[PDB]
């Protein structure tokens, strides 16, 4: 695991977490989730969305492994019509012209 050093990928994964209620099966969904899935992950948590969306990061990133990078976690968020999110997990992206280093 990682409680320290997600720089950036907080805001990825502490949205996929933040804007839950109604936002992880649409993340879930454009991440990559089969509707095969939804039906699994509601039922292992049937009174807890916060719970079953982090669920799907361990498949989430399991399927888009090399798409898995910080833009795809914004860059989803535009395809789920949820640009309030995206618009935060955007932020991140700001955060890598910081990190991402690669200036030539």
């Amino acid at each position: 695991g990682s409680h320290m050093g997600e720089e950036d990928l907080c805001a990825a994964f502490n949205v996929i977490c933040d804007n839950v209620g109604k936002d992880w099966r649409r993340l879930a969904r454009q991440l990559k989730v089969s509707d095969t899935k939804i039906d699994s992950i509601e039922d292992r948590y049937p009174r807890n969305l916060t719970e079953r969306v982090r669920e799907s990061l361990r498949i989430w990133k399991n399927t888009e492994k090399e798409n898995a990078t910080v833009a795809h976690l914004v860059g989803a968020l535009r395809s789920c019509q949820m640009n309030l999110v995206a618009d935060l997990v955007q932020e991140v992206q700001q955060a890598r012209d910081l990190q991402n280093r690669s200036g030539a």
